[PDB]
């Protein structure tokens, strides 16, 4: 009598679960292993035009309470991601979505030009990265808003489909509310992704005396339990802000409670992390096991009972 | 062989344990108790012109990670606070810090043309709001450079005296550079309290499916474990930027080695919010100690020799 069943872009999805992007699906092996896994769907390595090699080790540190890292886009590059949606993706088995994070505008629209071909004739979908923390010297386009509006034109202009944006938090209700006047200018813009990492947290281990990872003096982007509070509320206020588009919840979902929370607070989708880096993709048998439980003691049978129904005082 | 002995500011502290603004230092009871407590100073809630009930309750919520909070400056006004700075605190326990507030230029303009006598006569020092996260309808200062640029212009033309500032978080370097830049303006302003509050997270209560605190539909400022790799990367990044002026680290301090964190990062000052919010003064006679034992465990003497030292790979 239950179901996780989400609808959304002309596709049927068994649960709202997938990764989130960056983690466990930059090789081939990896992104088979998401699409042969229990989620409901996956998203392929944040890509550059070209391979990147990524910043200097170590640039990931697990931690009691989530995980601190420095990536710096490591990925296989377009060409090969595009090949995997355009040739090998079994789209019977669940829905793609392709992340894109060009290193400037006319970077992600020249990505974006080849990328409609496949979006065409083989369904994949676009999440566009407008929040990268970690690579130095770059800004966080969706900080500066002058910027994520001629990069969402640009992009529109050339794209010929609906995509979704990634996007870091804010913490102001200043902020909130230009991000999303300027994302709901744009009708192409379906779906929002709250949040990339909390940027740029320093860890430092006081047995070492040290920061934890190599990249920038040790400042990265944070992730898992941290974050949960965070993602919540960039996931709600837009839920609240963007009616016309659907929210993808990111951020501290470890299990299926955490899942019901960012579908509480107005997520159609419920990427995972930190705690799938830590787990493997047997997580996903686990937390849609456990959102079905959760659903049950509660009295739901679908998702869309409760989405965005959090209770205000 | 050991001391926590911290000179700043032409004043001598016992050790470097305050409370953070905000936290059990509202009414002359809580301001008297800190005085009688083992803190090398404290700091009185940040004040507006005239006495303000704040927001609706409930509006602060402890958690198991650490607390959420939309206070929204509930205090017993300037009168008040300059009356205790003037005429009832004993300079002979400690020093003090007064901390500002006013919702607009003007009123913190006025607040500190008062304020300057009982700042030269009794040695009261300033810590300046520019950050309170919780008022609604009014985003915080230090996210507007402007904004941020003209208070400080204001405040040094009127204010005749060095003075502190607190900040709210930065998540992005090129905003650690442009707050730097701004702060490095201004020789008046000698310390920087990093952190004020994360912003308008969302707490969620998965049994009763509902947010936890009435104000702003239950967004409110984080405190706590939450927040603690989020304040030692503003201490550091404000330490390495503003080689002019001390840091004053605020954010996650629950234990000795969380306050050994800080002080690694750069701070000379550690302010305790939620921890003490949760214990009561007592708490700093546990701090002192524990901060003692890890110095000895760890063979320092003095704060001097390992602030700031923080290891980078
Ligand atoms: C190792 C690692 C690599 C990541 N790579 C990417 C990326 O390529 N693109 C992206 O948008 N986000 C990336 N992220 C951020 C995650 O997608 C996610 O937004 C963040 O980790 C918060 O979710 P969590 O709390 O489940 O970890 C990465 C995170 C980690 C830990
Ligand atoms: C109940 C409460 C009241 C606060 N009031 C103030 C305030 O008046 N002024 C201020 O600058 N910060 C205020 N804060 C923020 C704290 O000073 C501190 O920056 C923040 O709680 C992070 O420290 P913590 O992790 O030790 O709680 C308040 C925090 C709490 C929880
Ligand atoms: C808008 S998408 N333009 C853009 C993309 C990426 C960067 N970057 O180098 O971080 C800058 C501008
Ligand atoms: C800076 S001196 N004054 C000030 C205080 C508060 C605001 N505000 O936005 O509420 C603006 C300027």
């Amino acid at each position: 009598s239950m179901s996780l069943q989400v609808n959304l872009l002309n596709n049927t999805f068994a649960n709202p679960f997938m990764n989130a992007a960056g983690v466990m699906c930059t090789t081939t092996e990896e992104l088979v292993a998401m699409t042969e896994s229990a989620s409901g769907s996956l998203v392929s390595k944040s890509c550059t035009p070209a391979l990147r090699e990524g910043n200097p080790t170590p640039r990931y540190q697990a931690l009691p309470l989530g995980s601190i890292n420095s990536m710096g886009l490591p990925n296989n590059g377009f060409d090969f991601y595009l090949a995997y949606a355009a040739e090998q993706h079994d789209y019977g088995k669940k829905p793609l979505f392709l992340s894109m994070s060009g290193l400037s505008m006319r970077e992600n629209v020249e990505m974006c030009k080849r990328l409609a071909a496949v979006a065409t004739e083989k369904g994949v979908i676009l999440e566009l990265n407008l929040s990268c923390p970690n690579v130095p010297g770059k800004p966080q386009v969706a900080y500066d808003f002058d910027a994520m509006r001629q990069c969402l034109t640009a992009v529109s202009e050339v794209y010929p489909h609906s995509f979704g944006v990634k996007m870091p938090p804010y913490f102001d209700f200043a902020h909130f509310d230009a991000a999303a006047e300027i994302l709901n200018e744009f009708p192409k813009v379906q779906f929002i992704t709250c949040i990339n990492s909390i940027g740029n947290g320093l860890v430092i281990d006081a047995e070492t005396e040290s920061v934890v990872i190599k990249p920038k003096q040790g400042f990265g982007g944070l992730g898992g339990r941290y974050v949960l509070p965070t993602a919540l509320a960039n996931i709600n206020a837009f839920y609240r802000r963007c009616p016309g588009k659907l929210i993808f919840g990111c951020g501290g979902v470890y299990t299926g409670e955490d899942a019901f929370l960012h579908v509480l607070a107005g997520a159609s989708m419920v990427q995972v992390g930190t705690a799938l880096q830590e787990e493997g993709p047997s997580i996903f048998e686990r937390l849609t096991s456990e959102l079905l439980g959760v659903m049950a003691k509660k009295r739901y049978q679908t998702l869309d009972e409760f989405r965005g129904k959090v209770r205000t005082l």
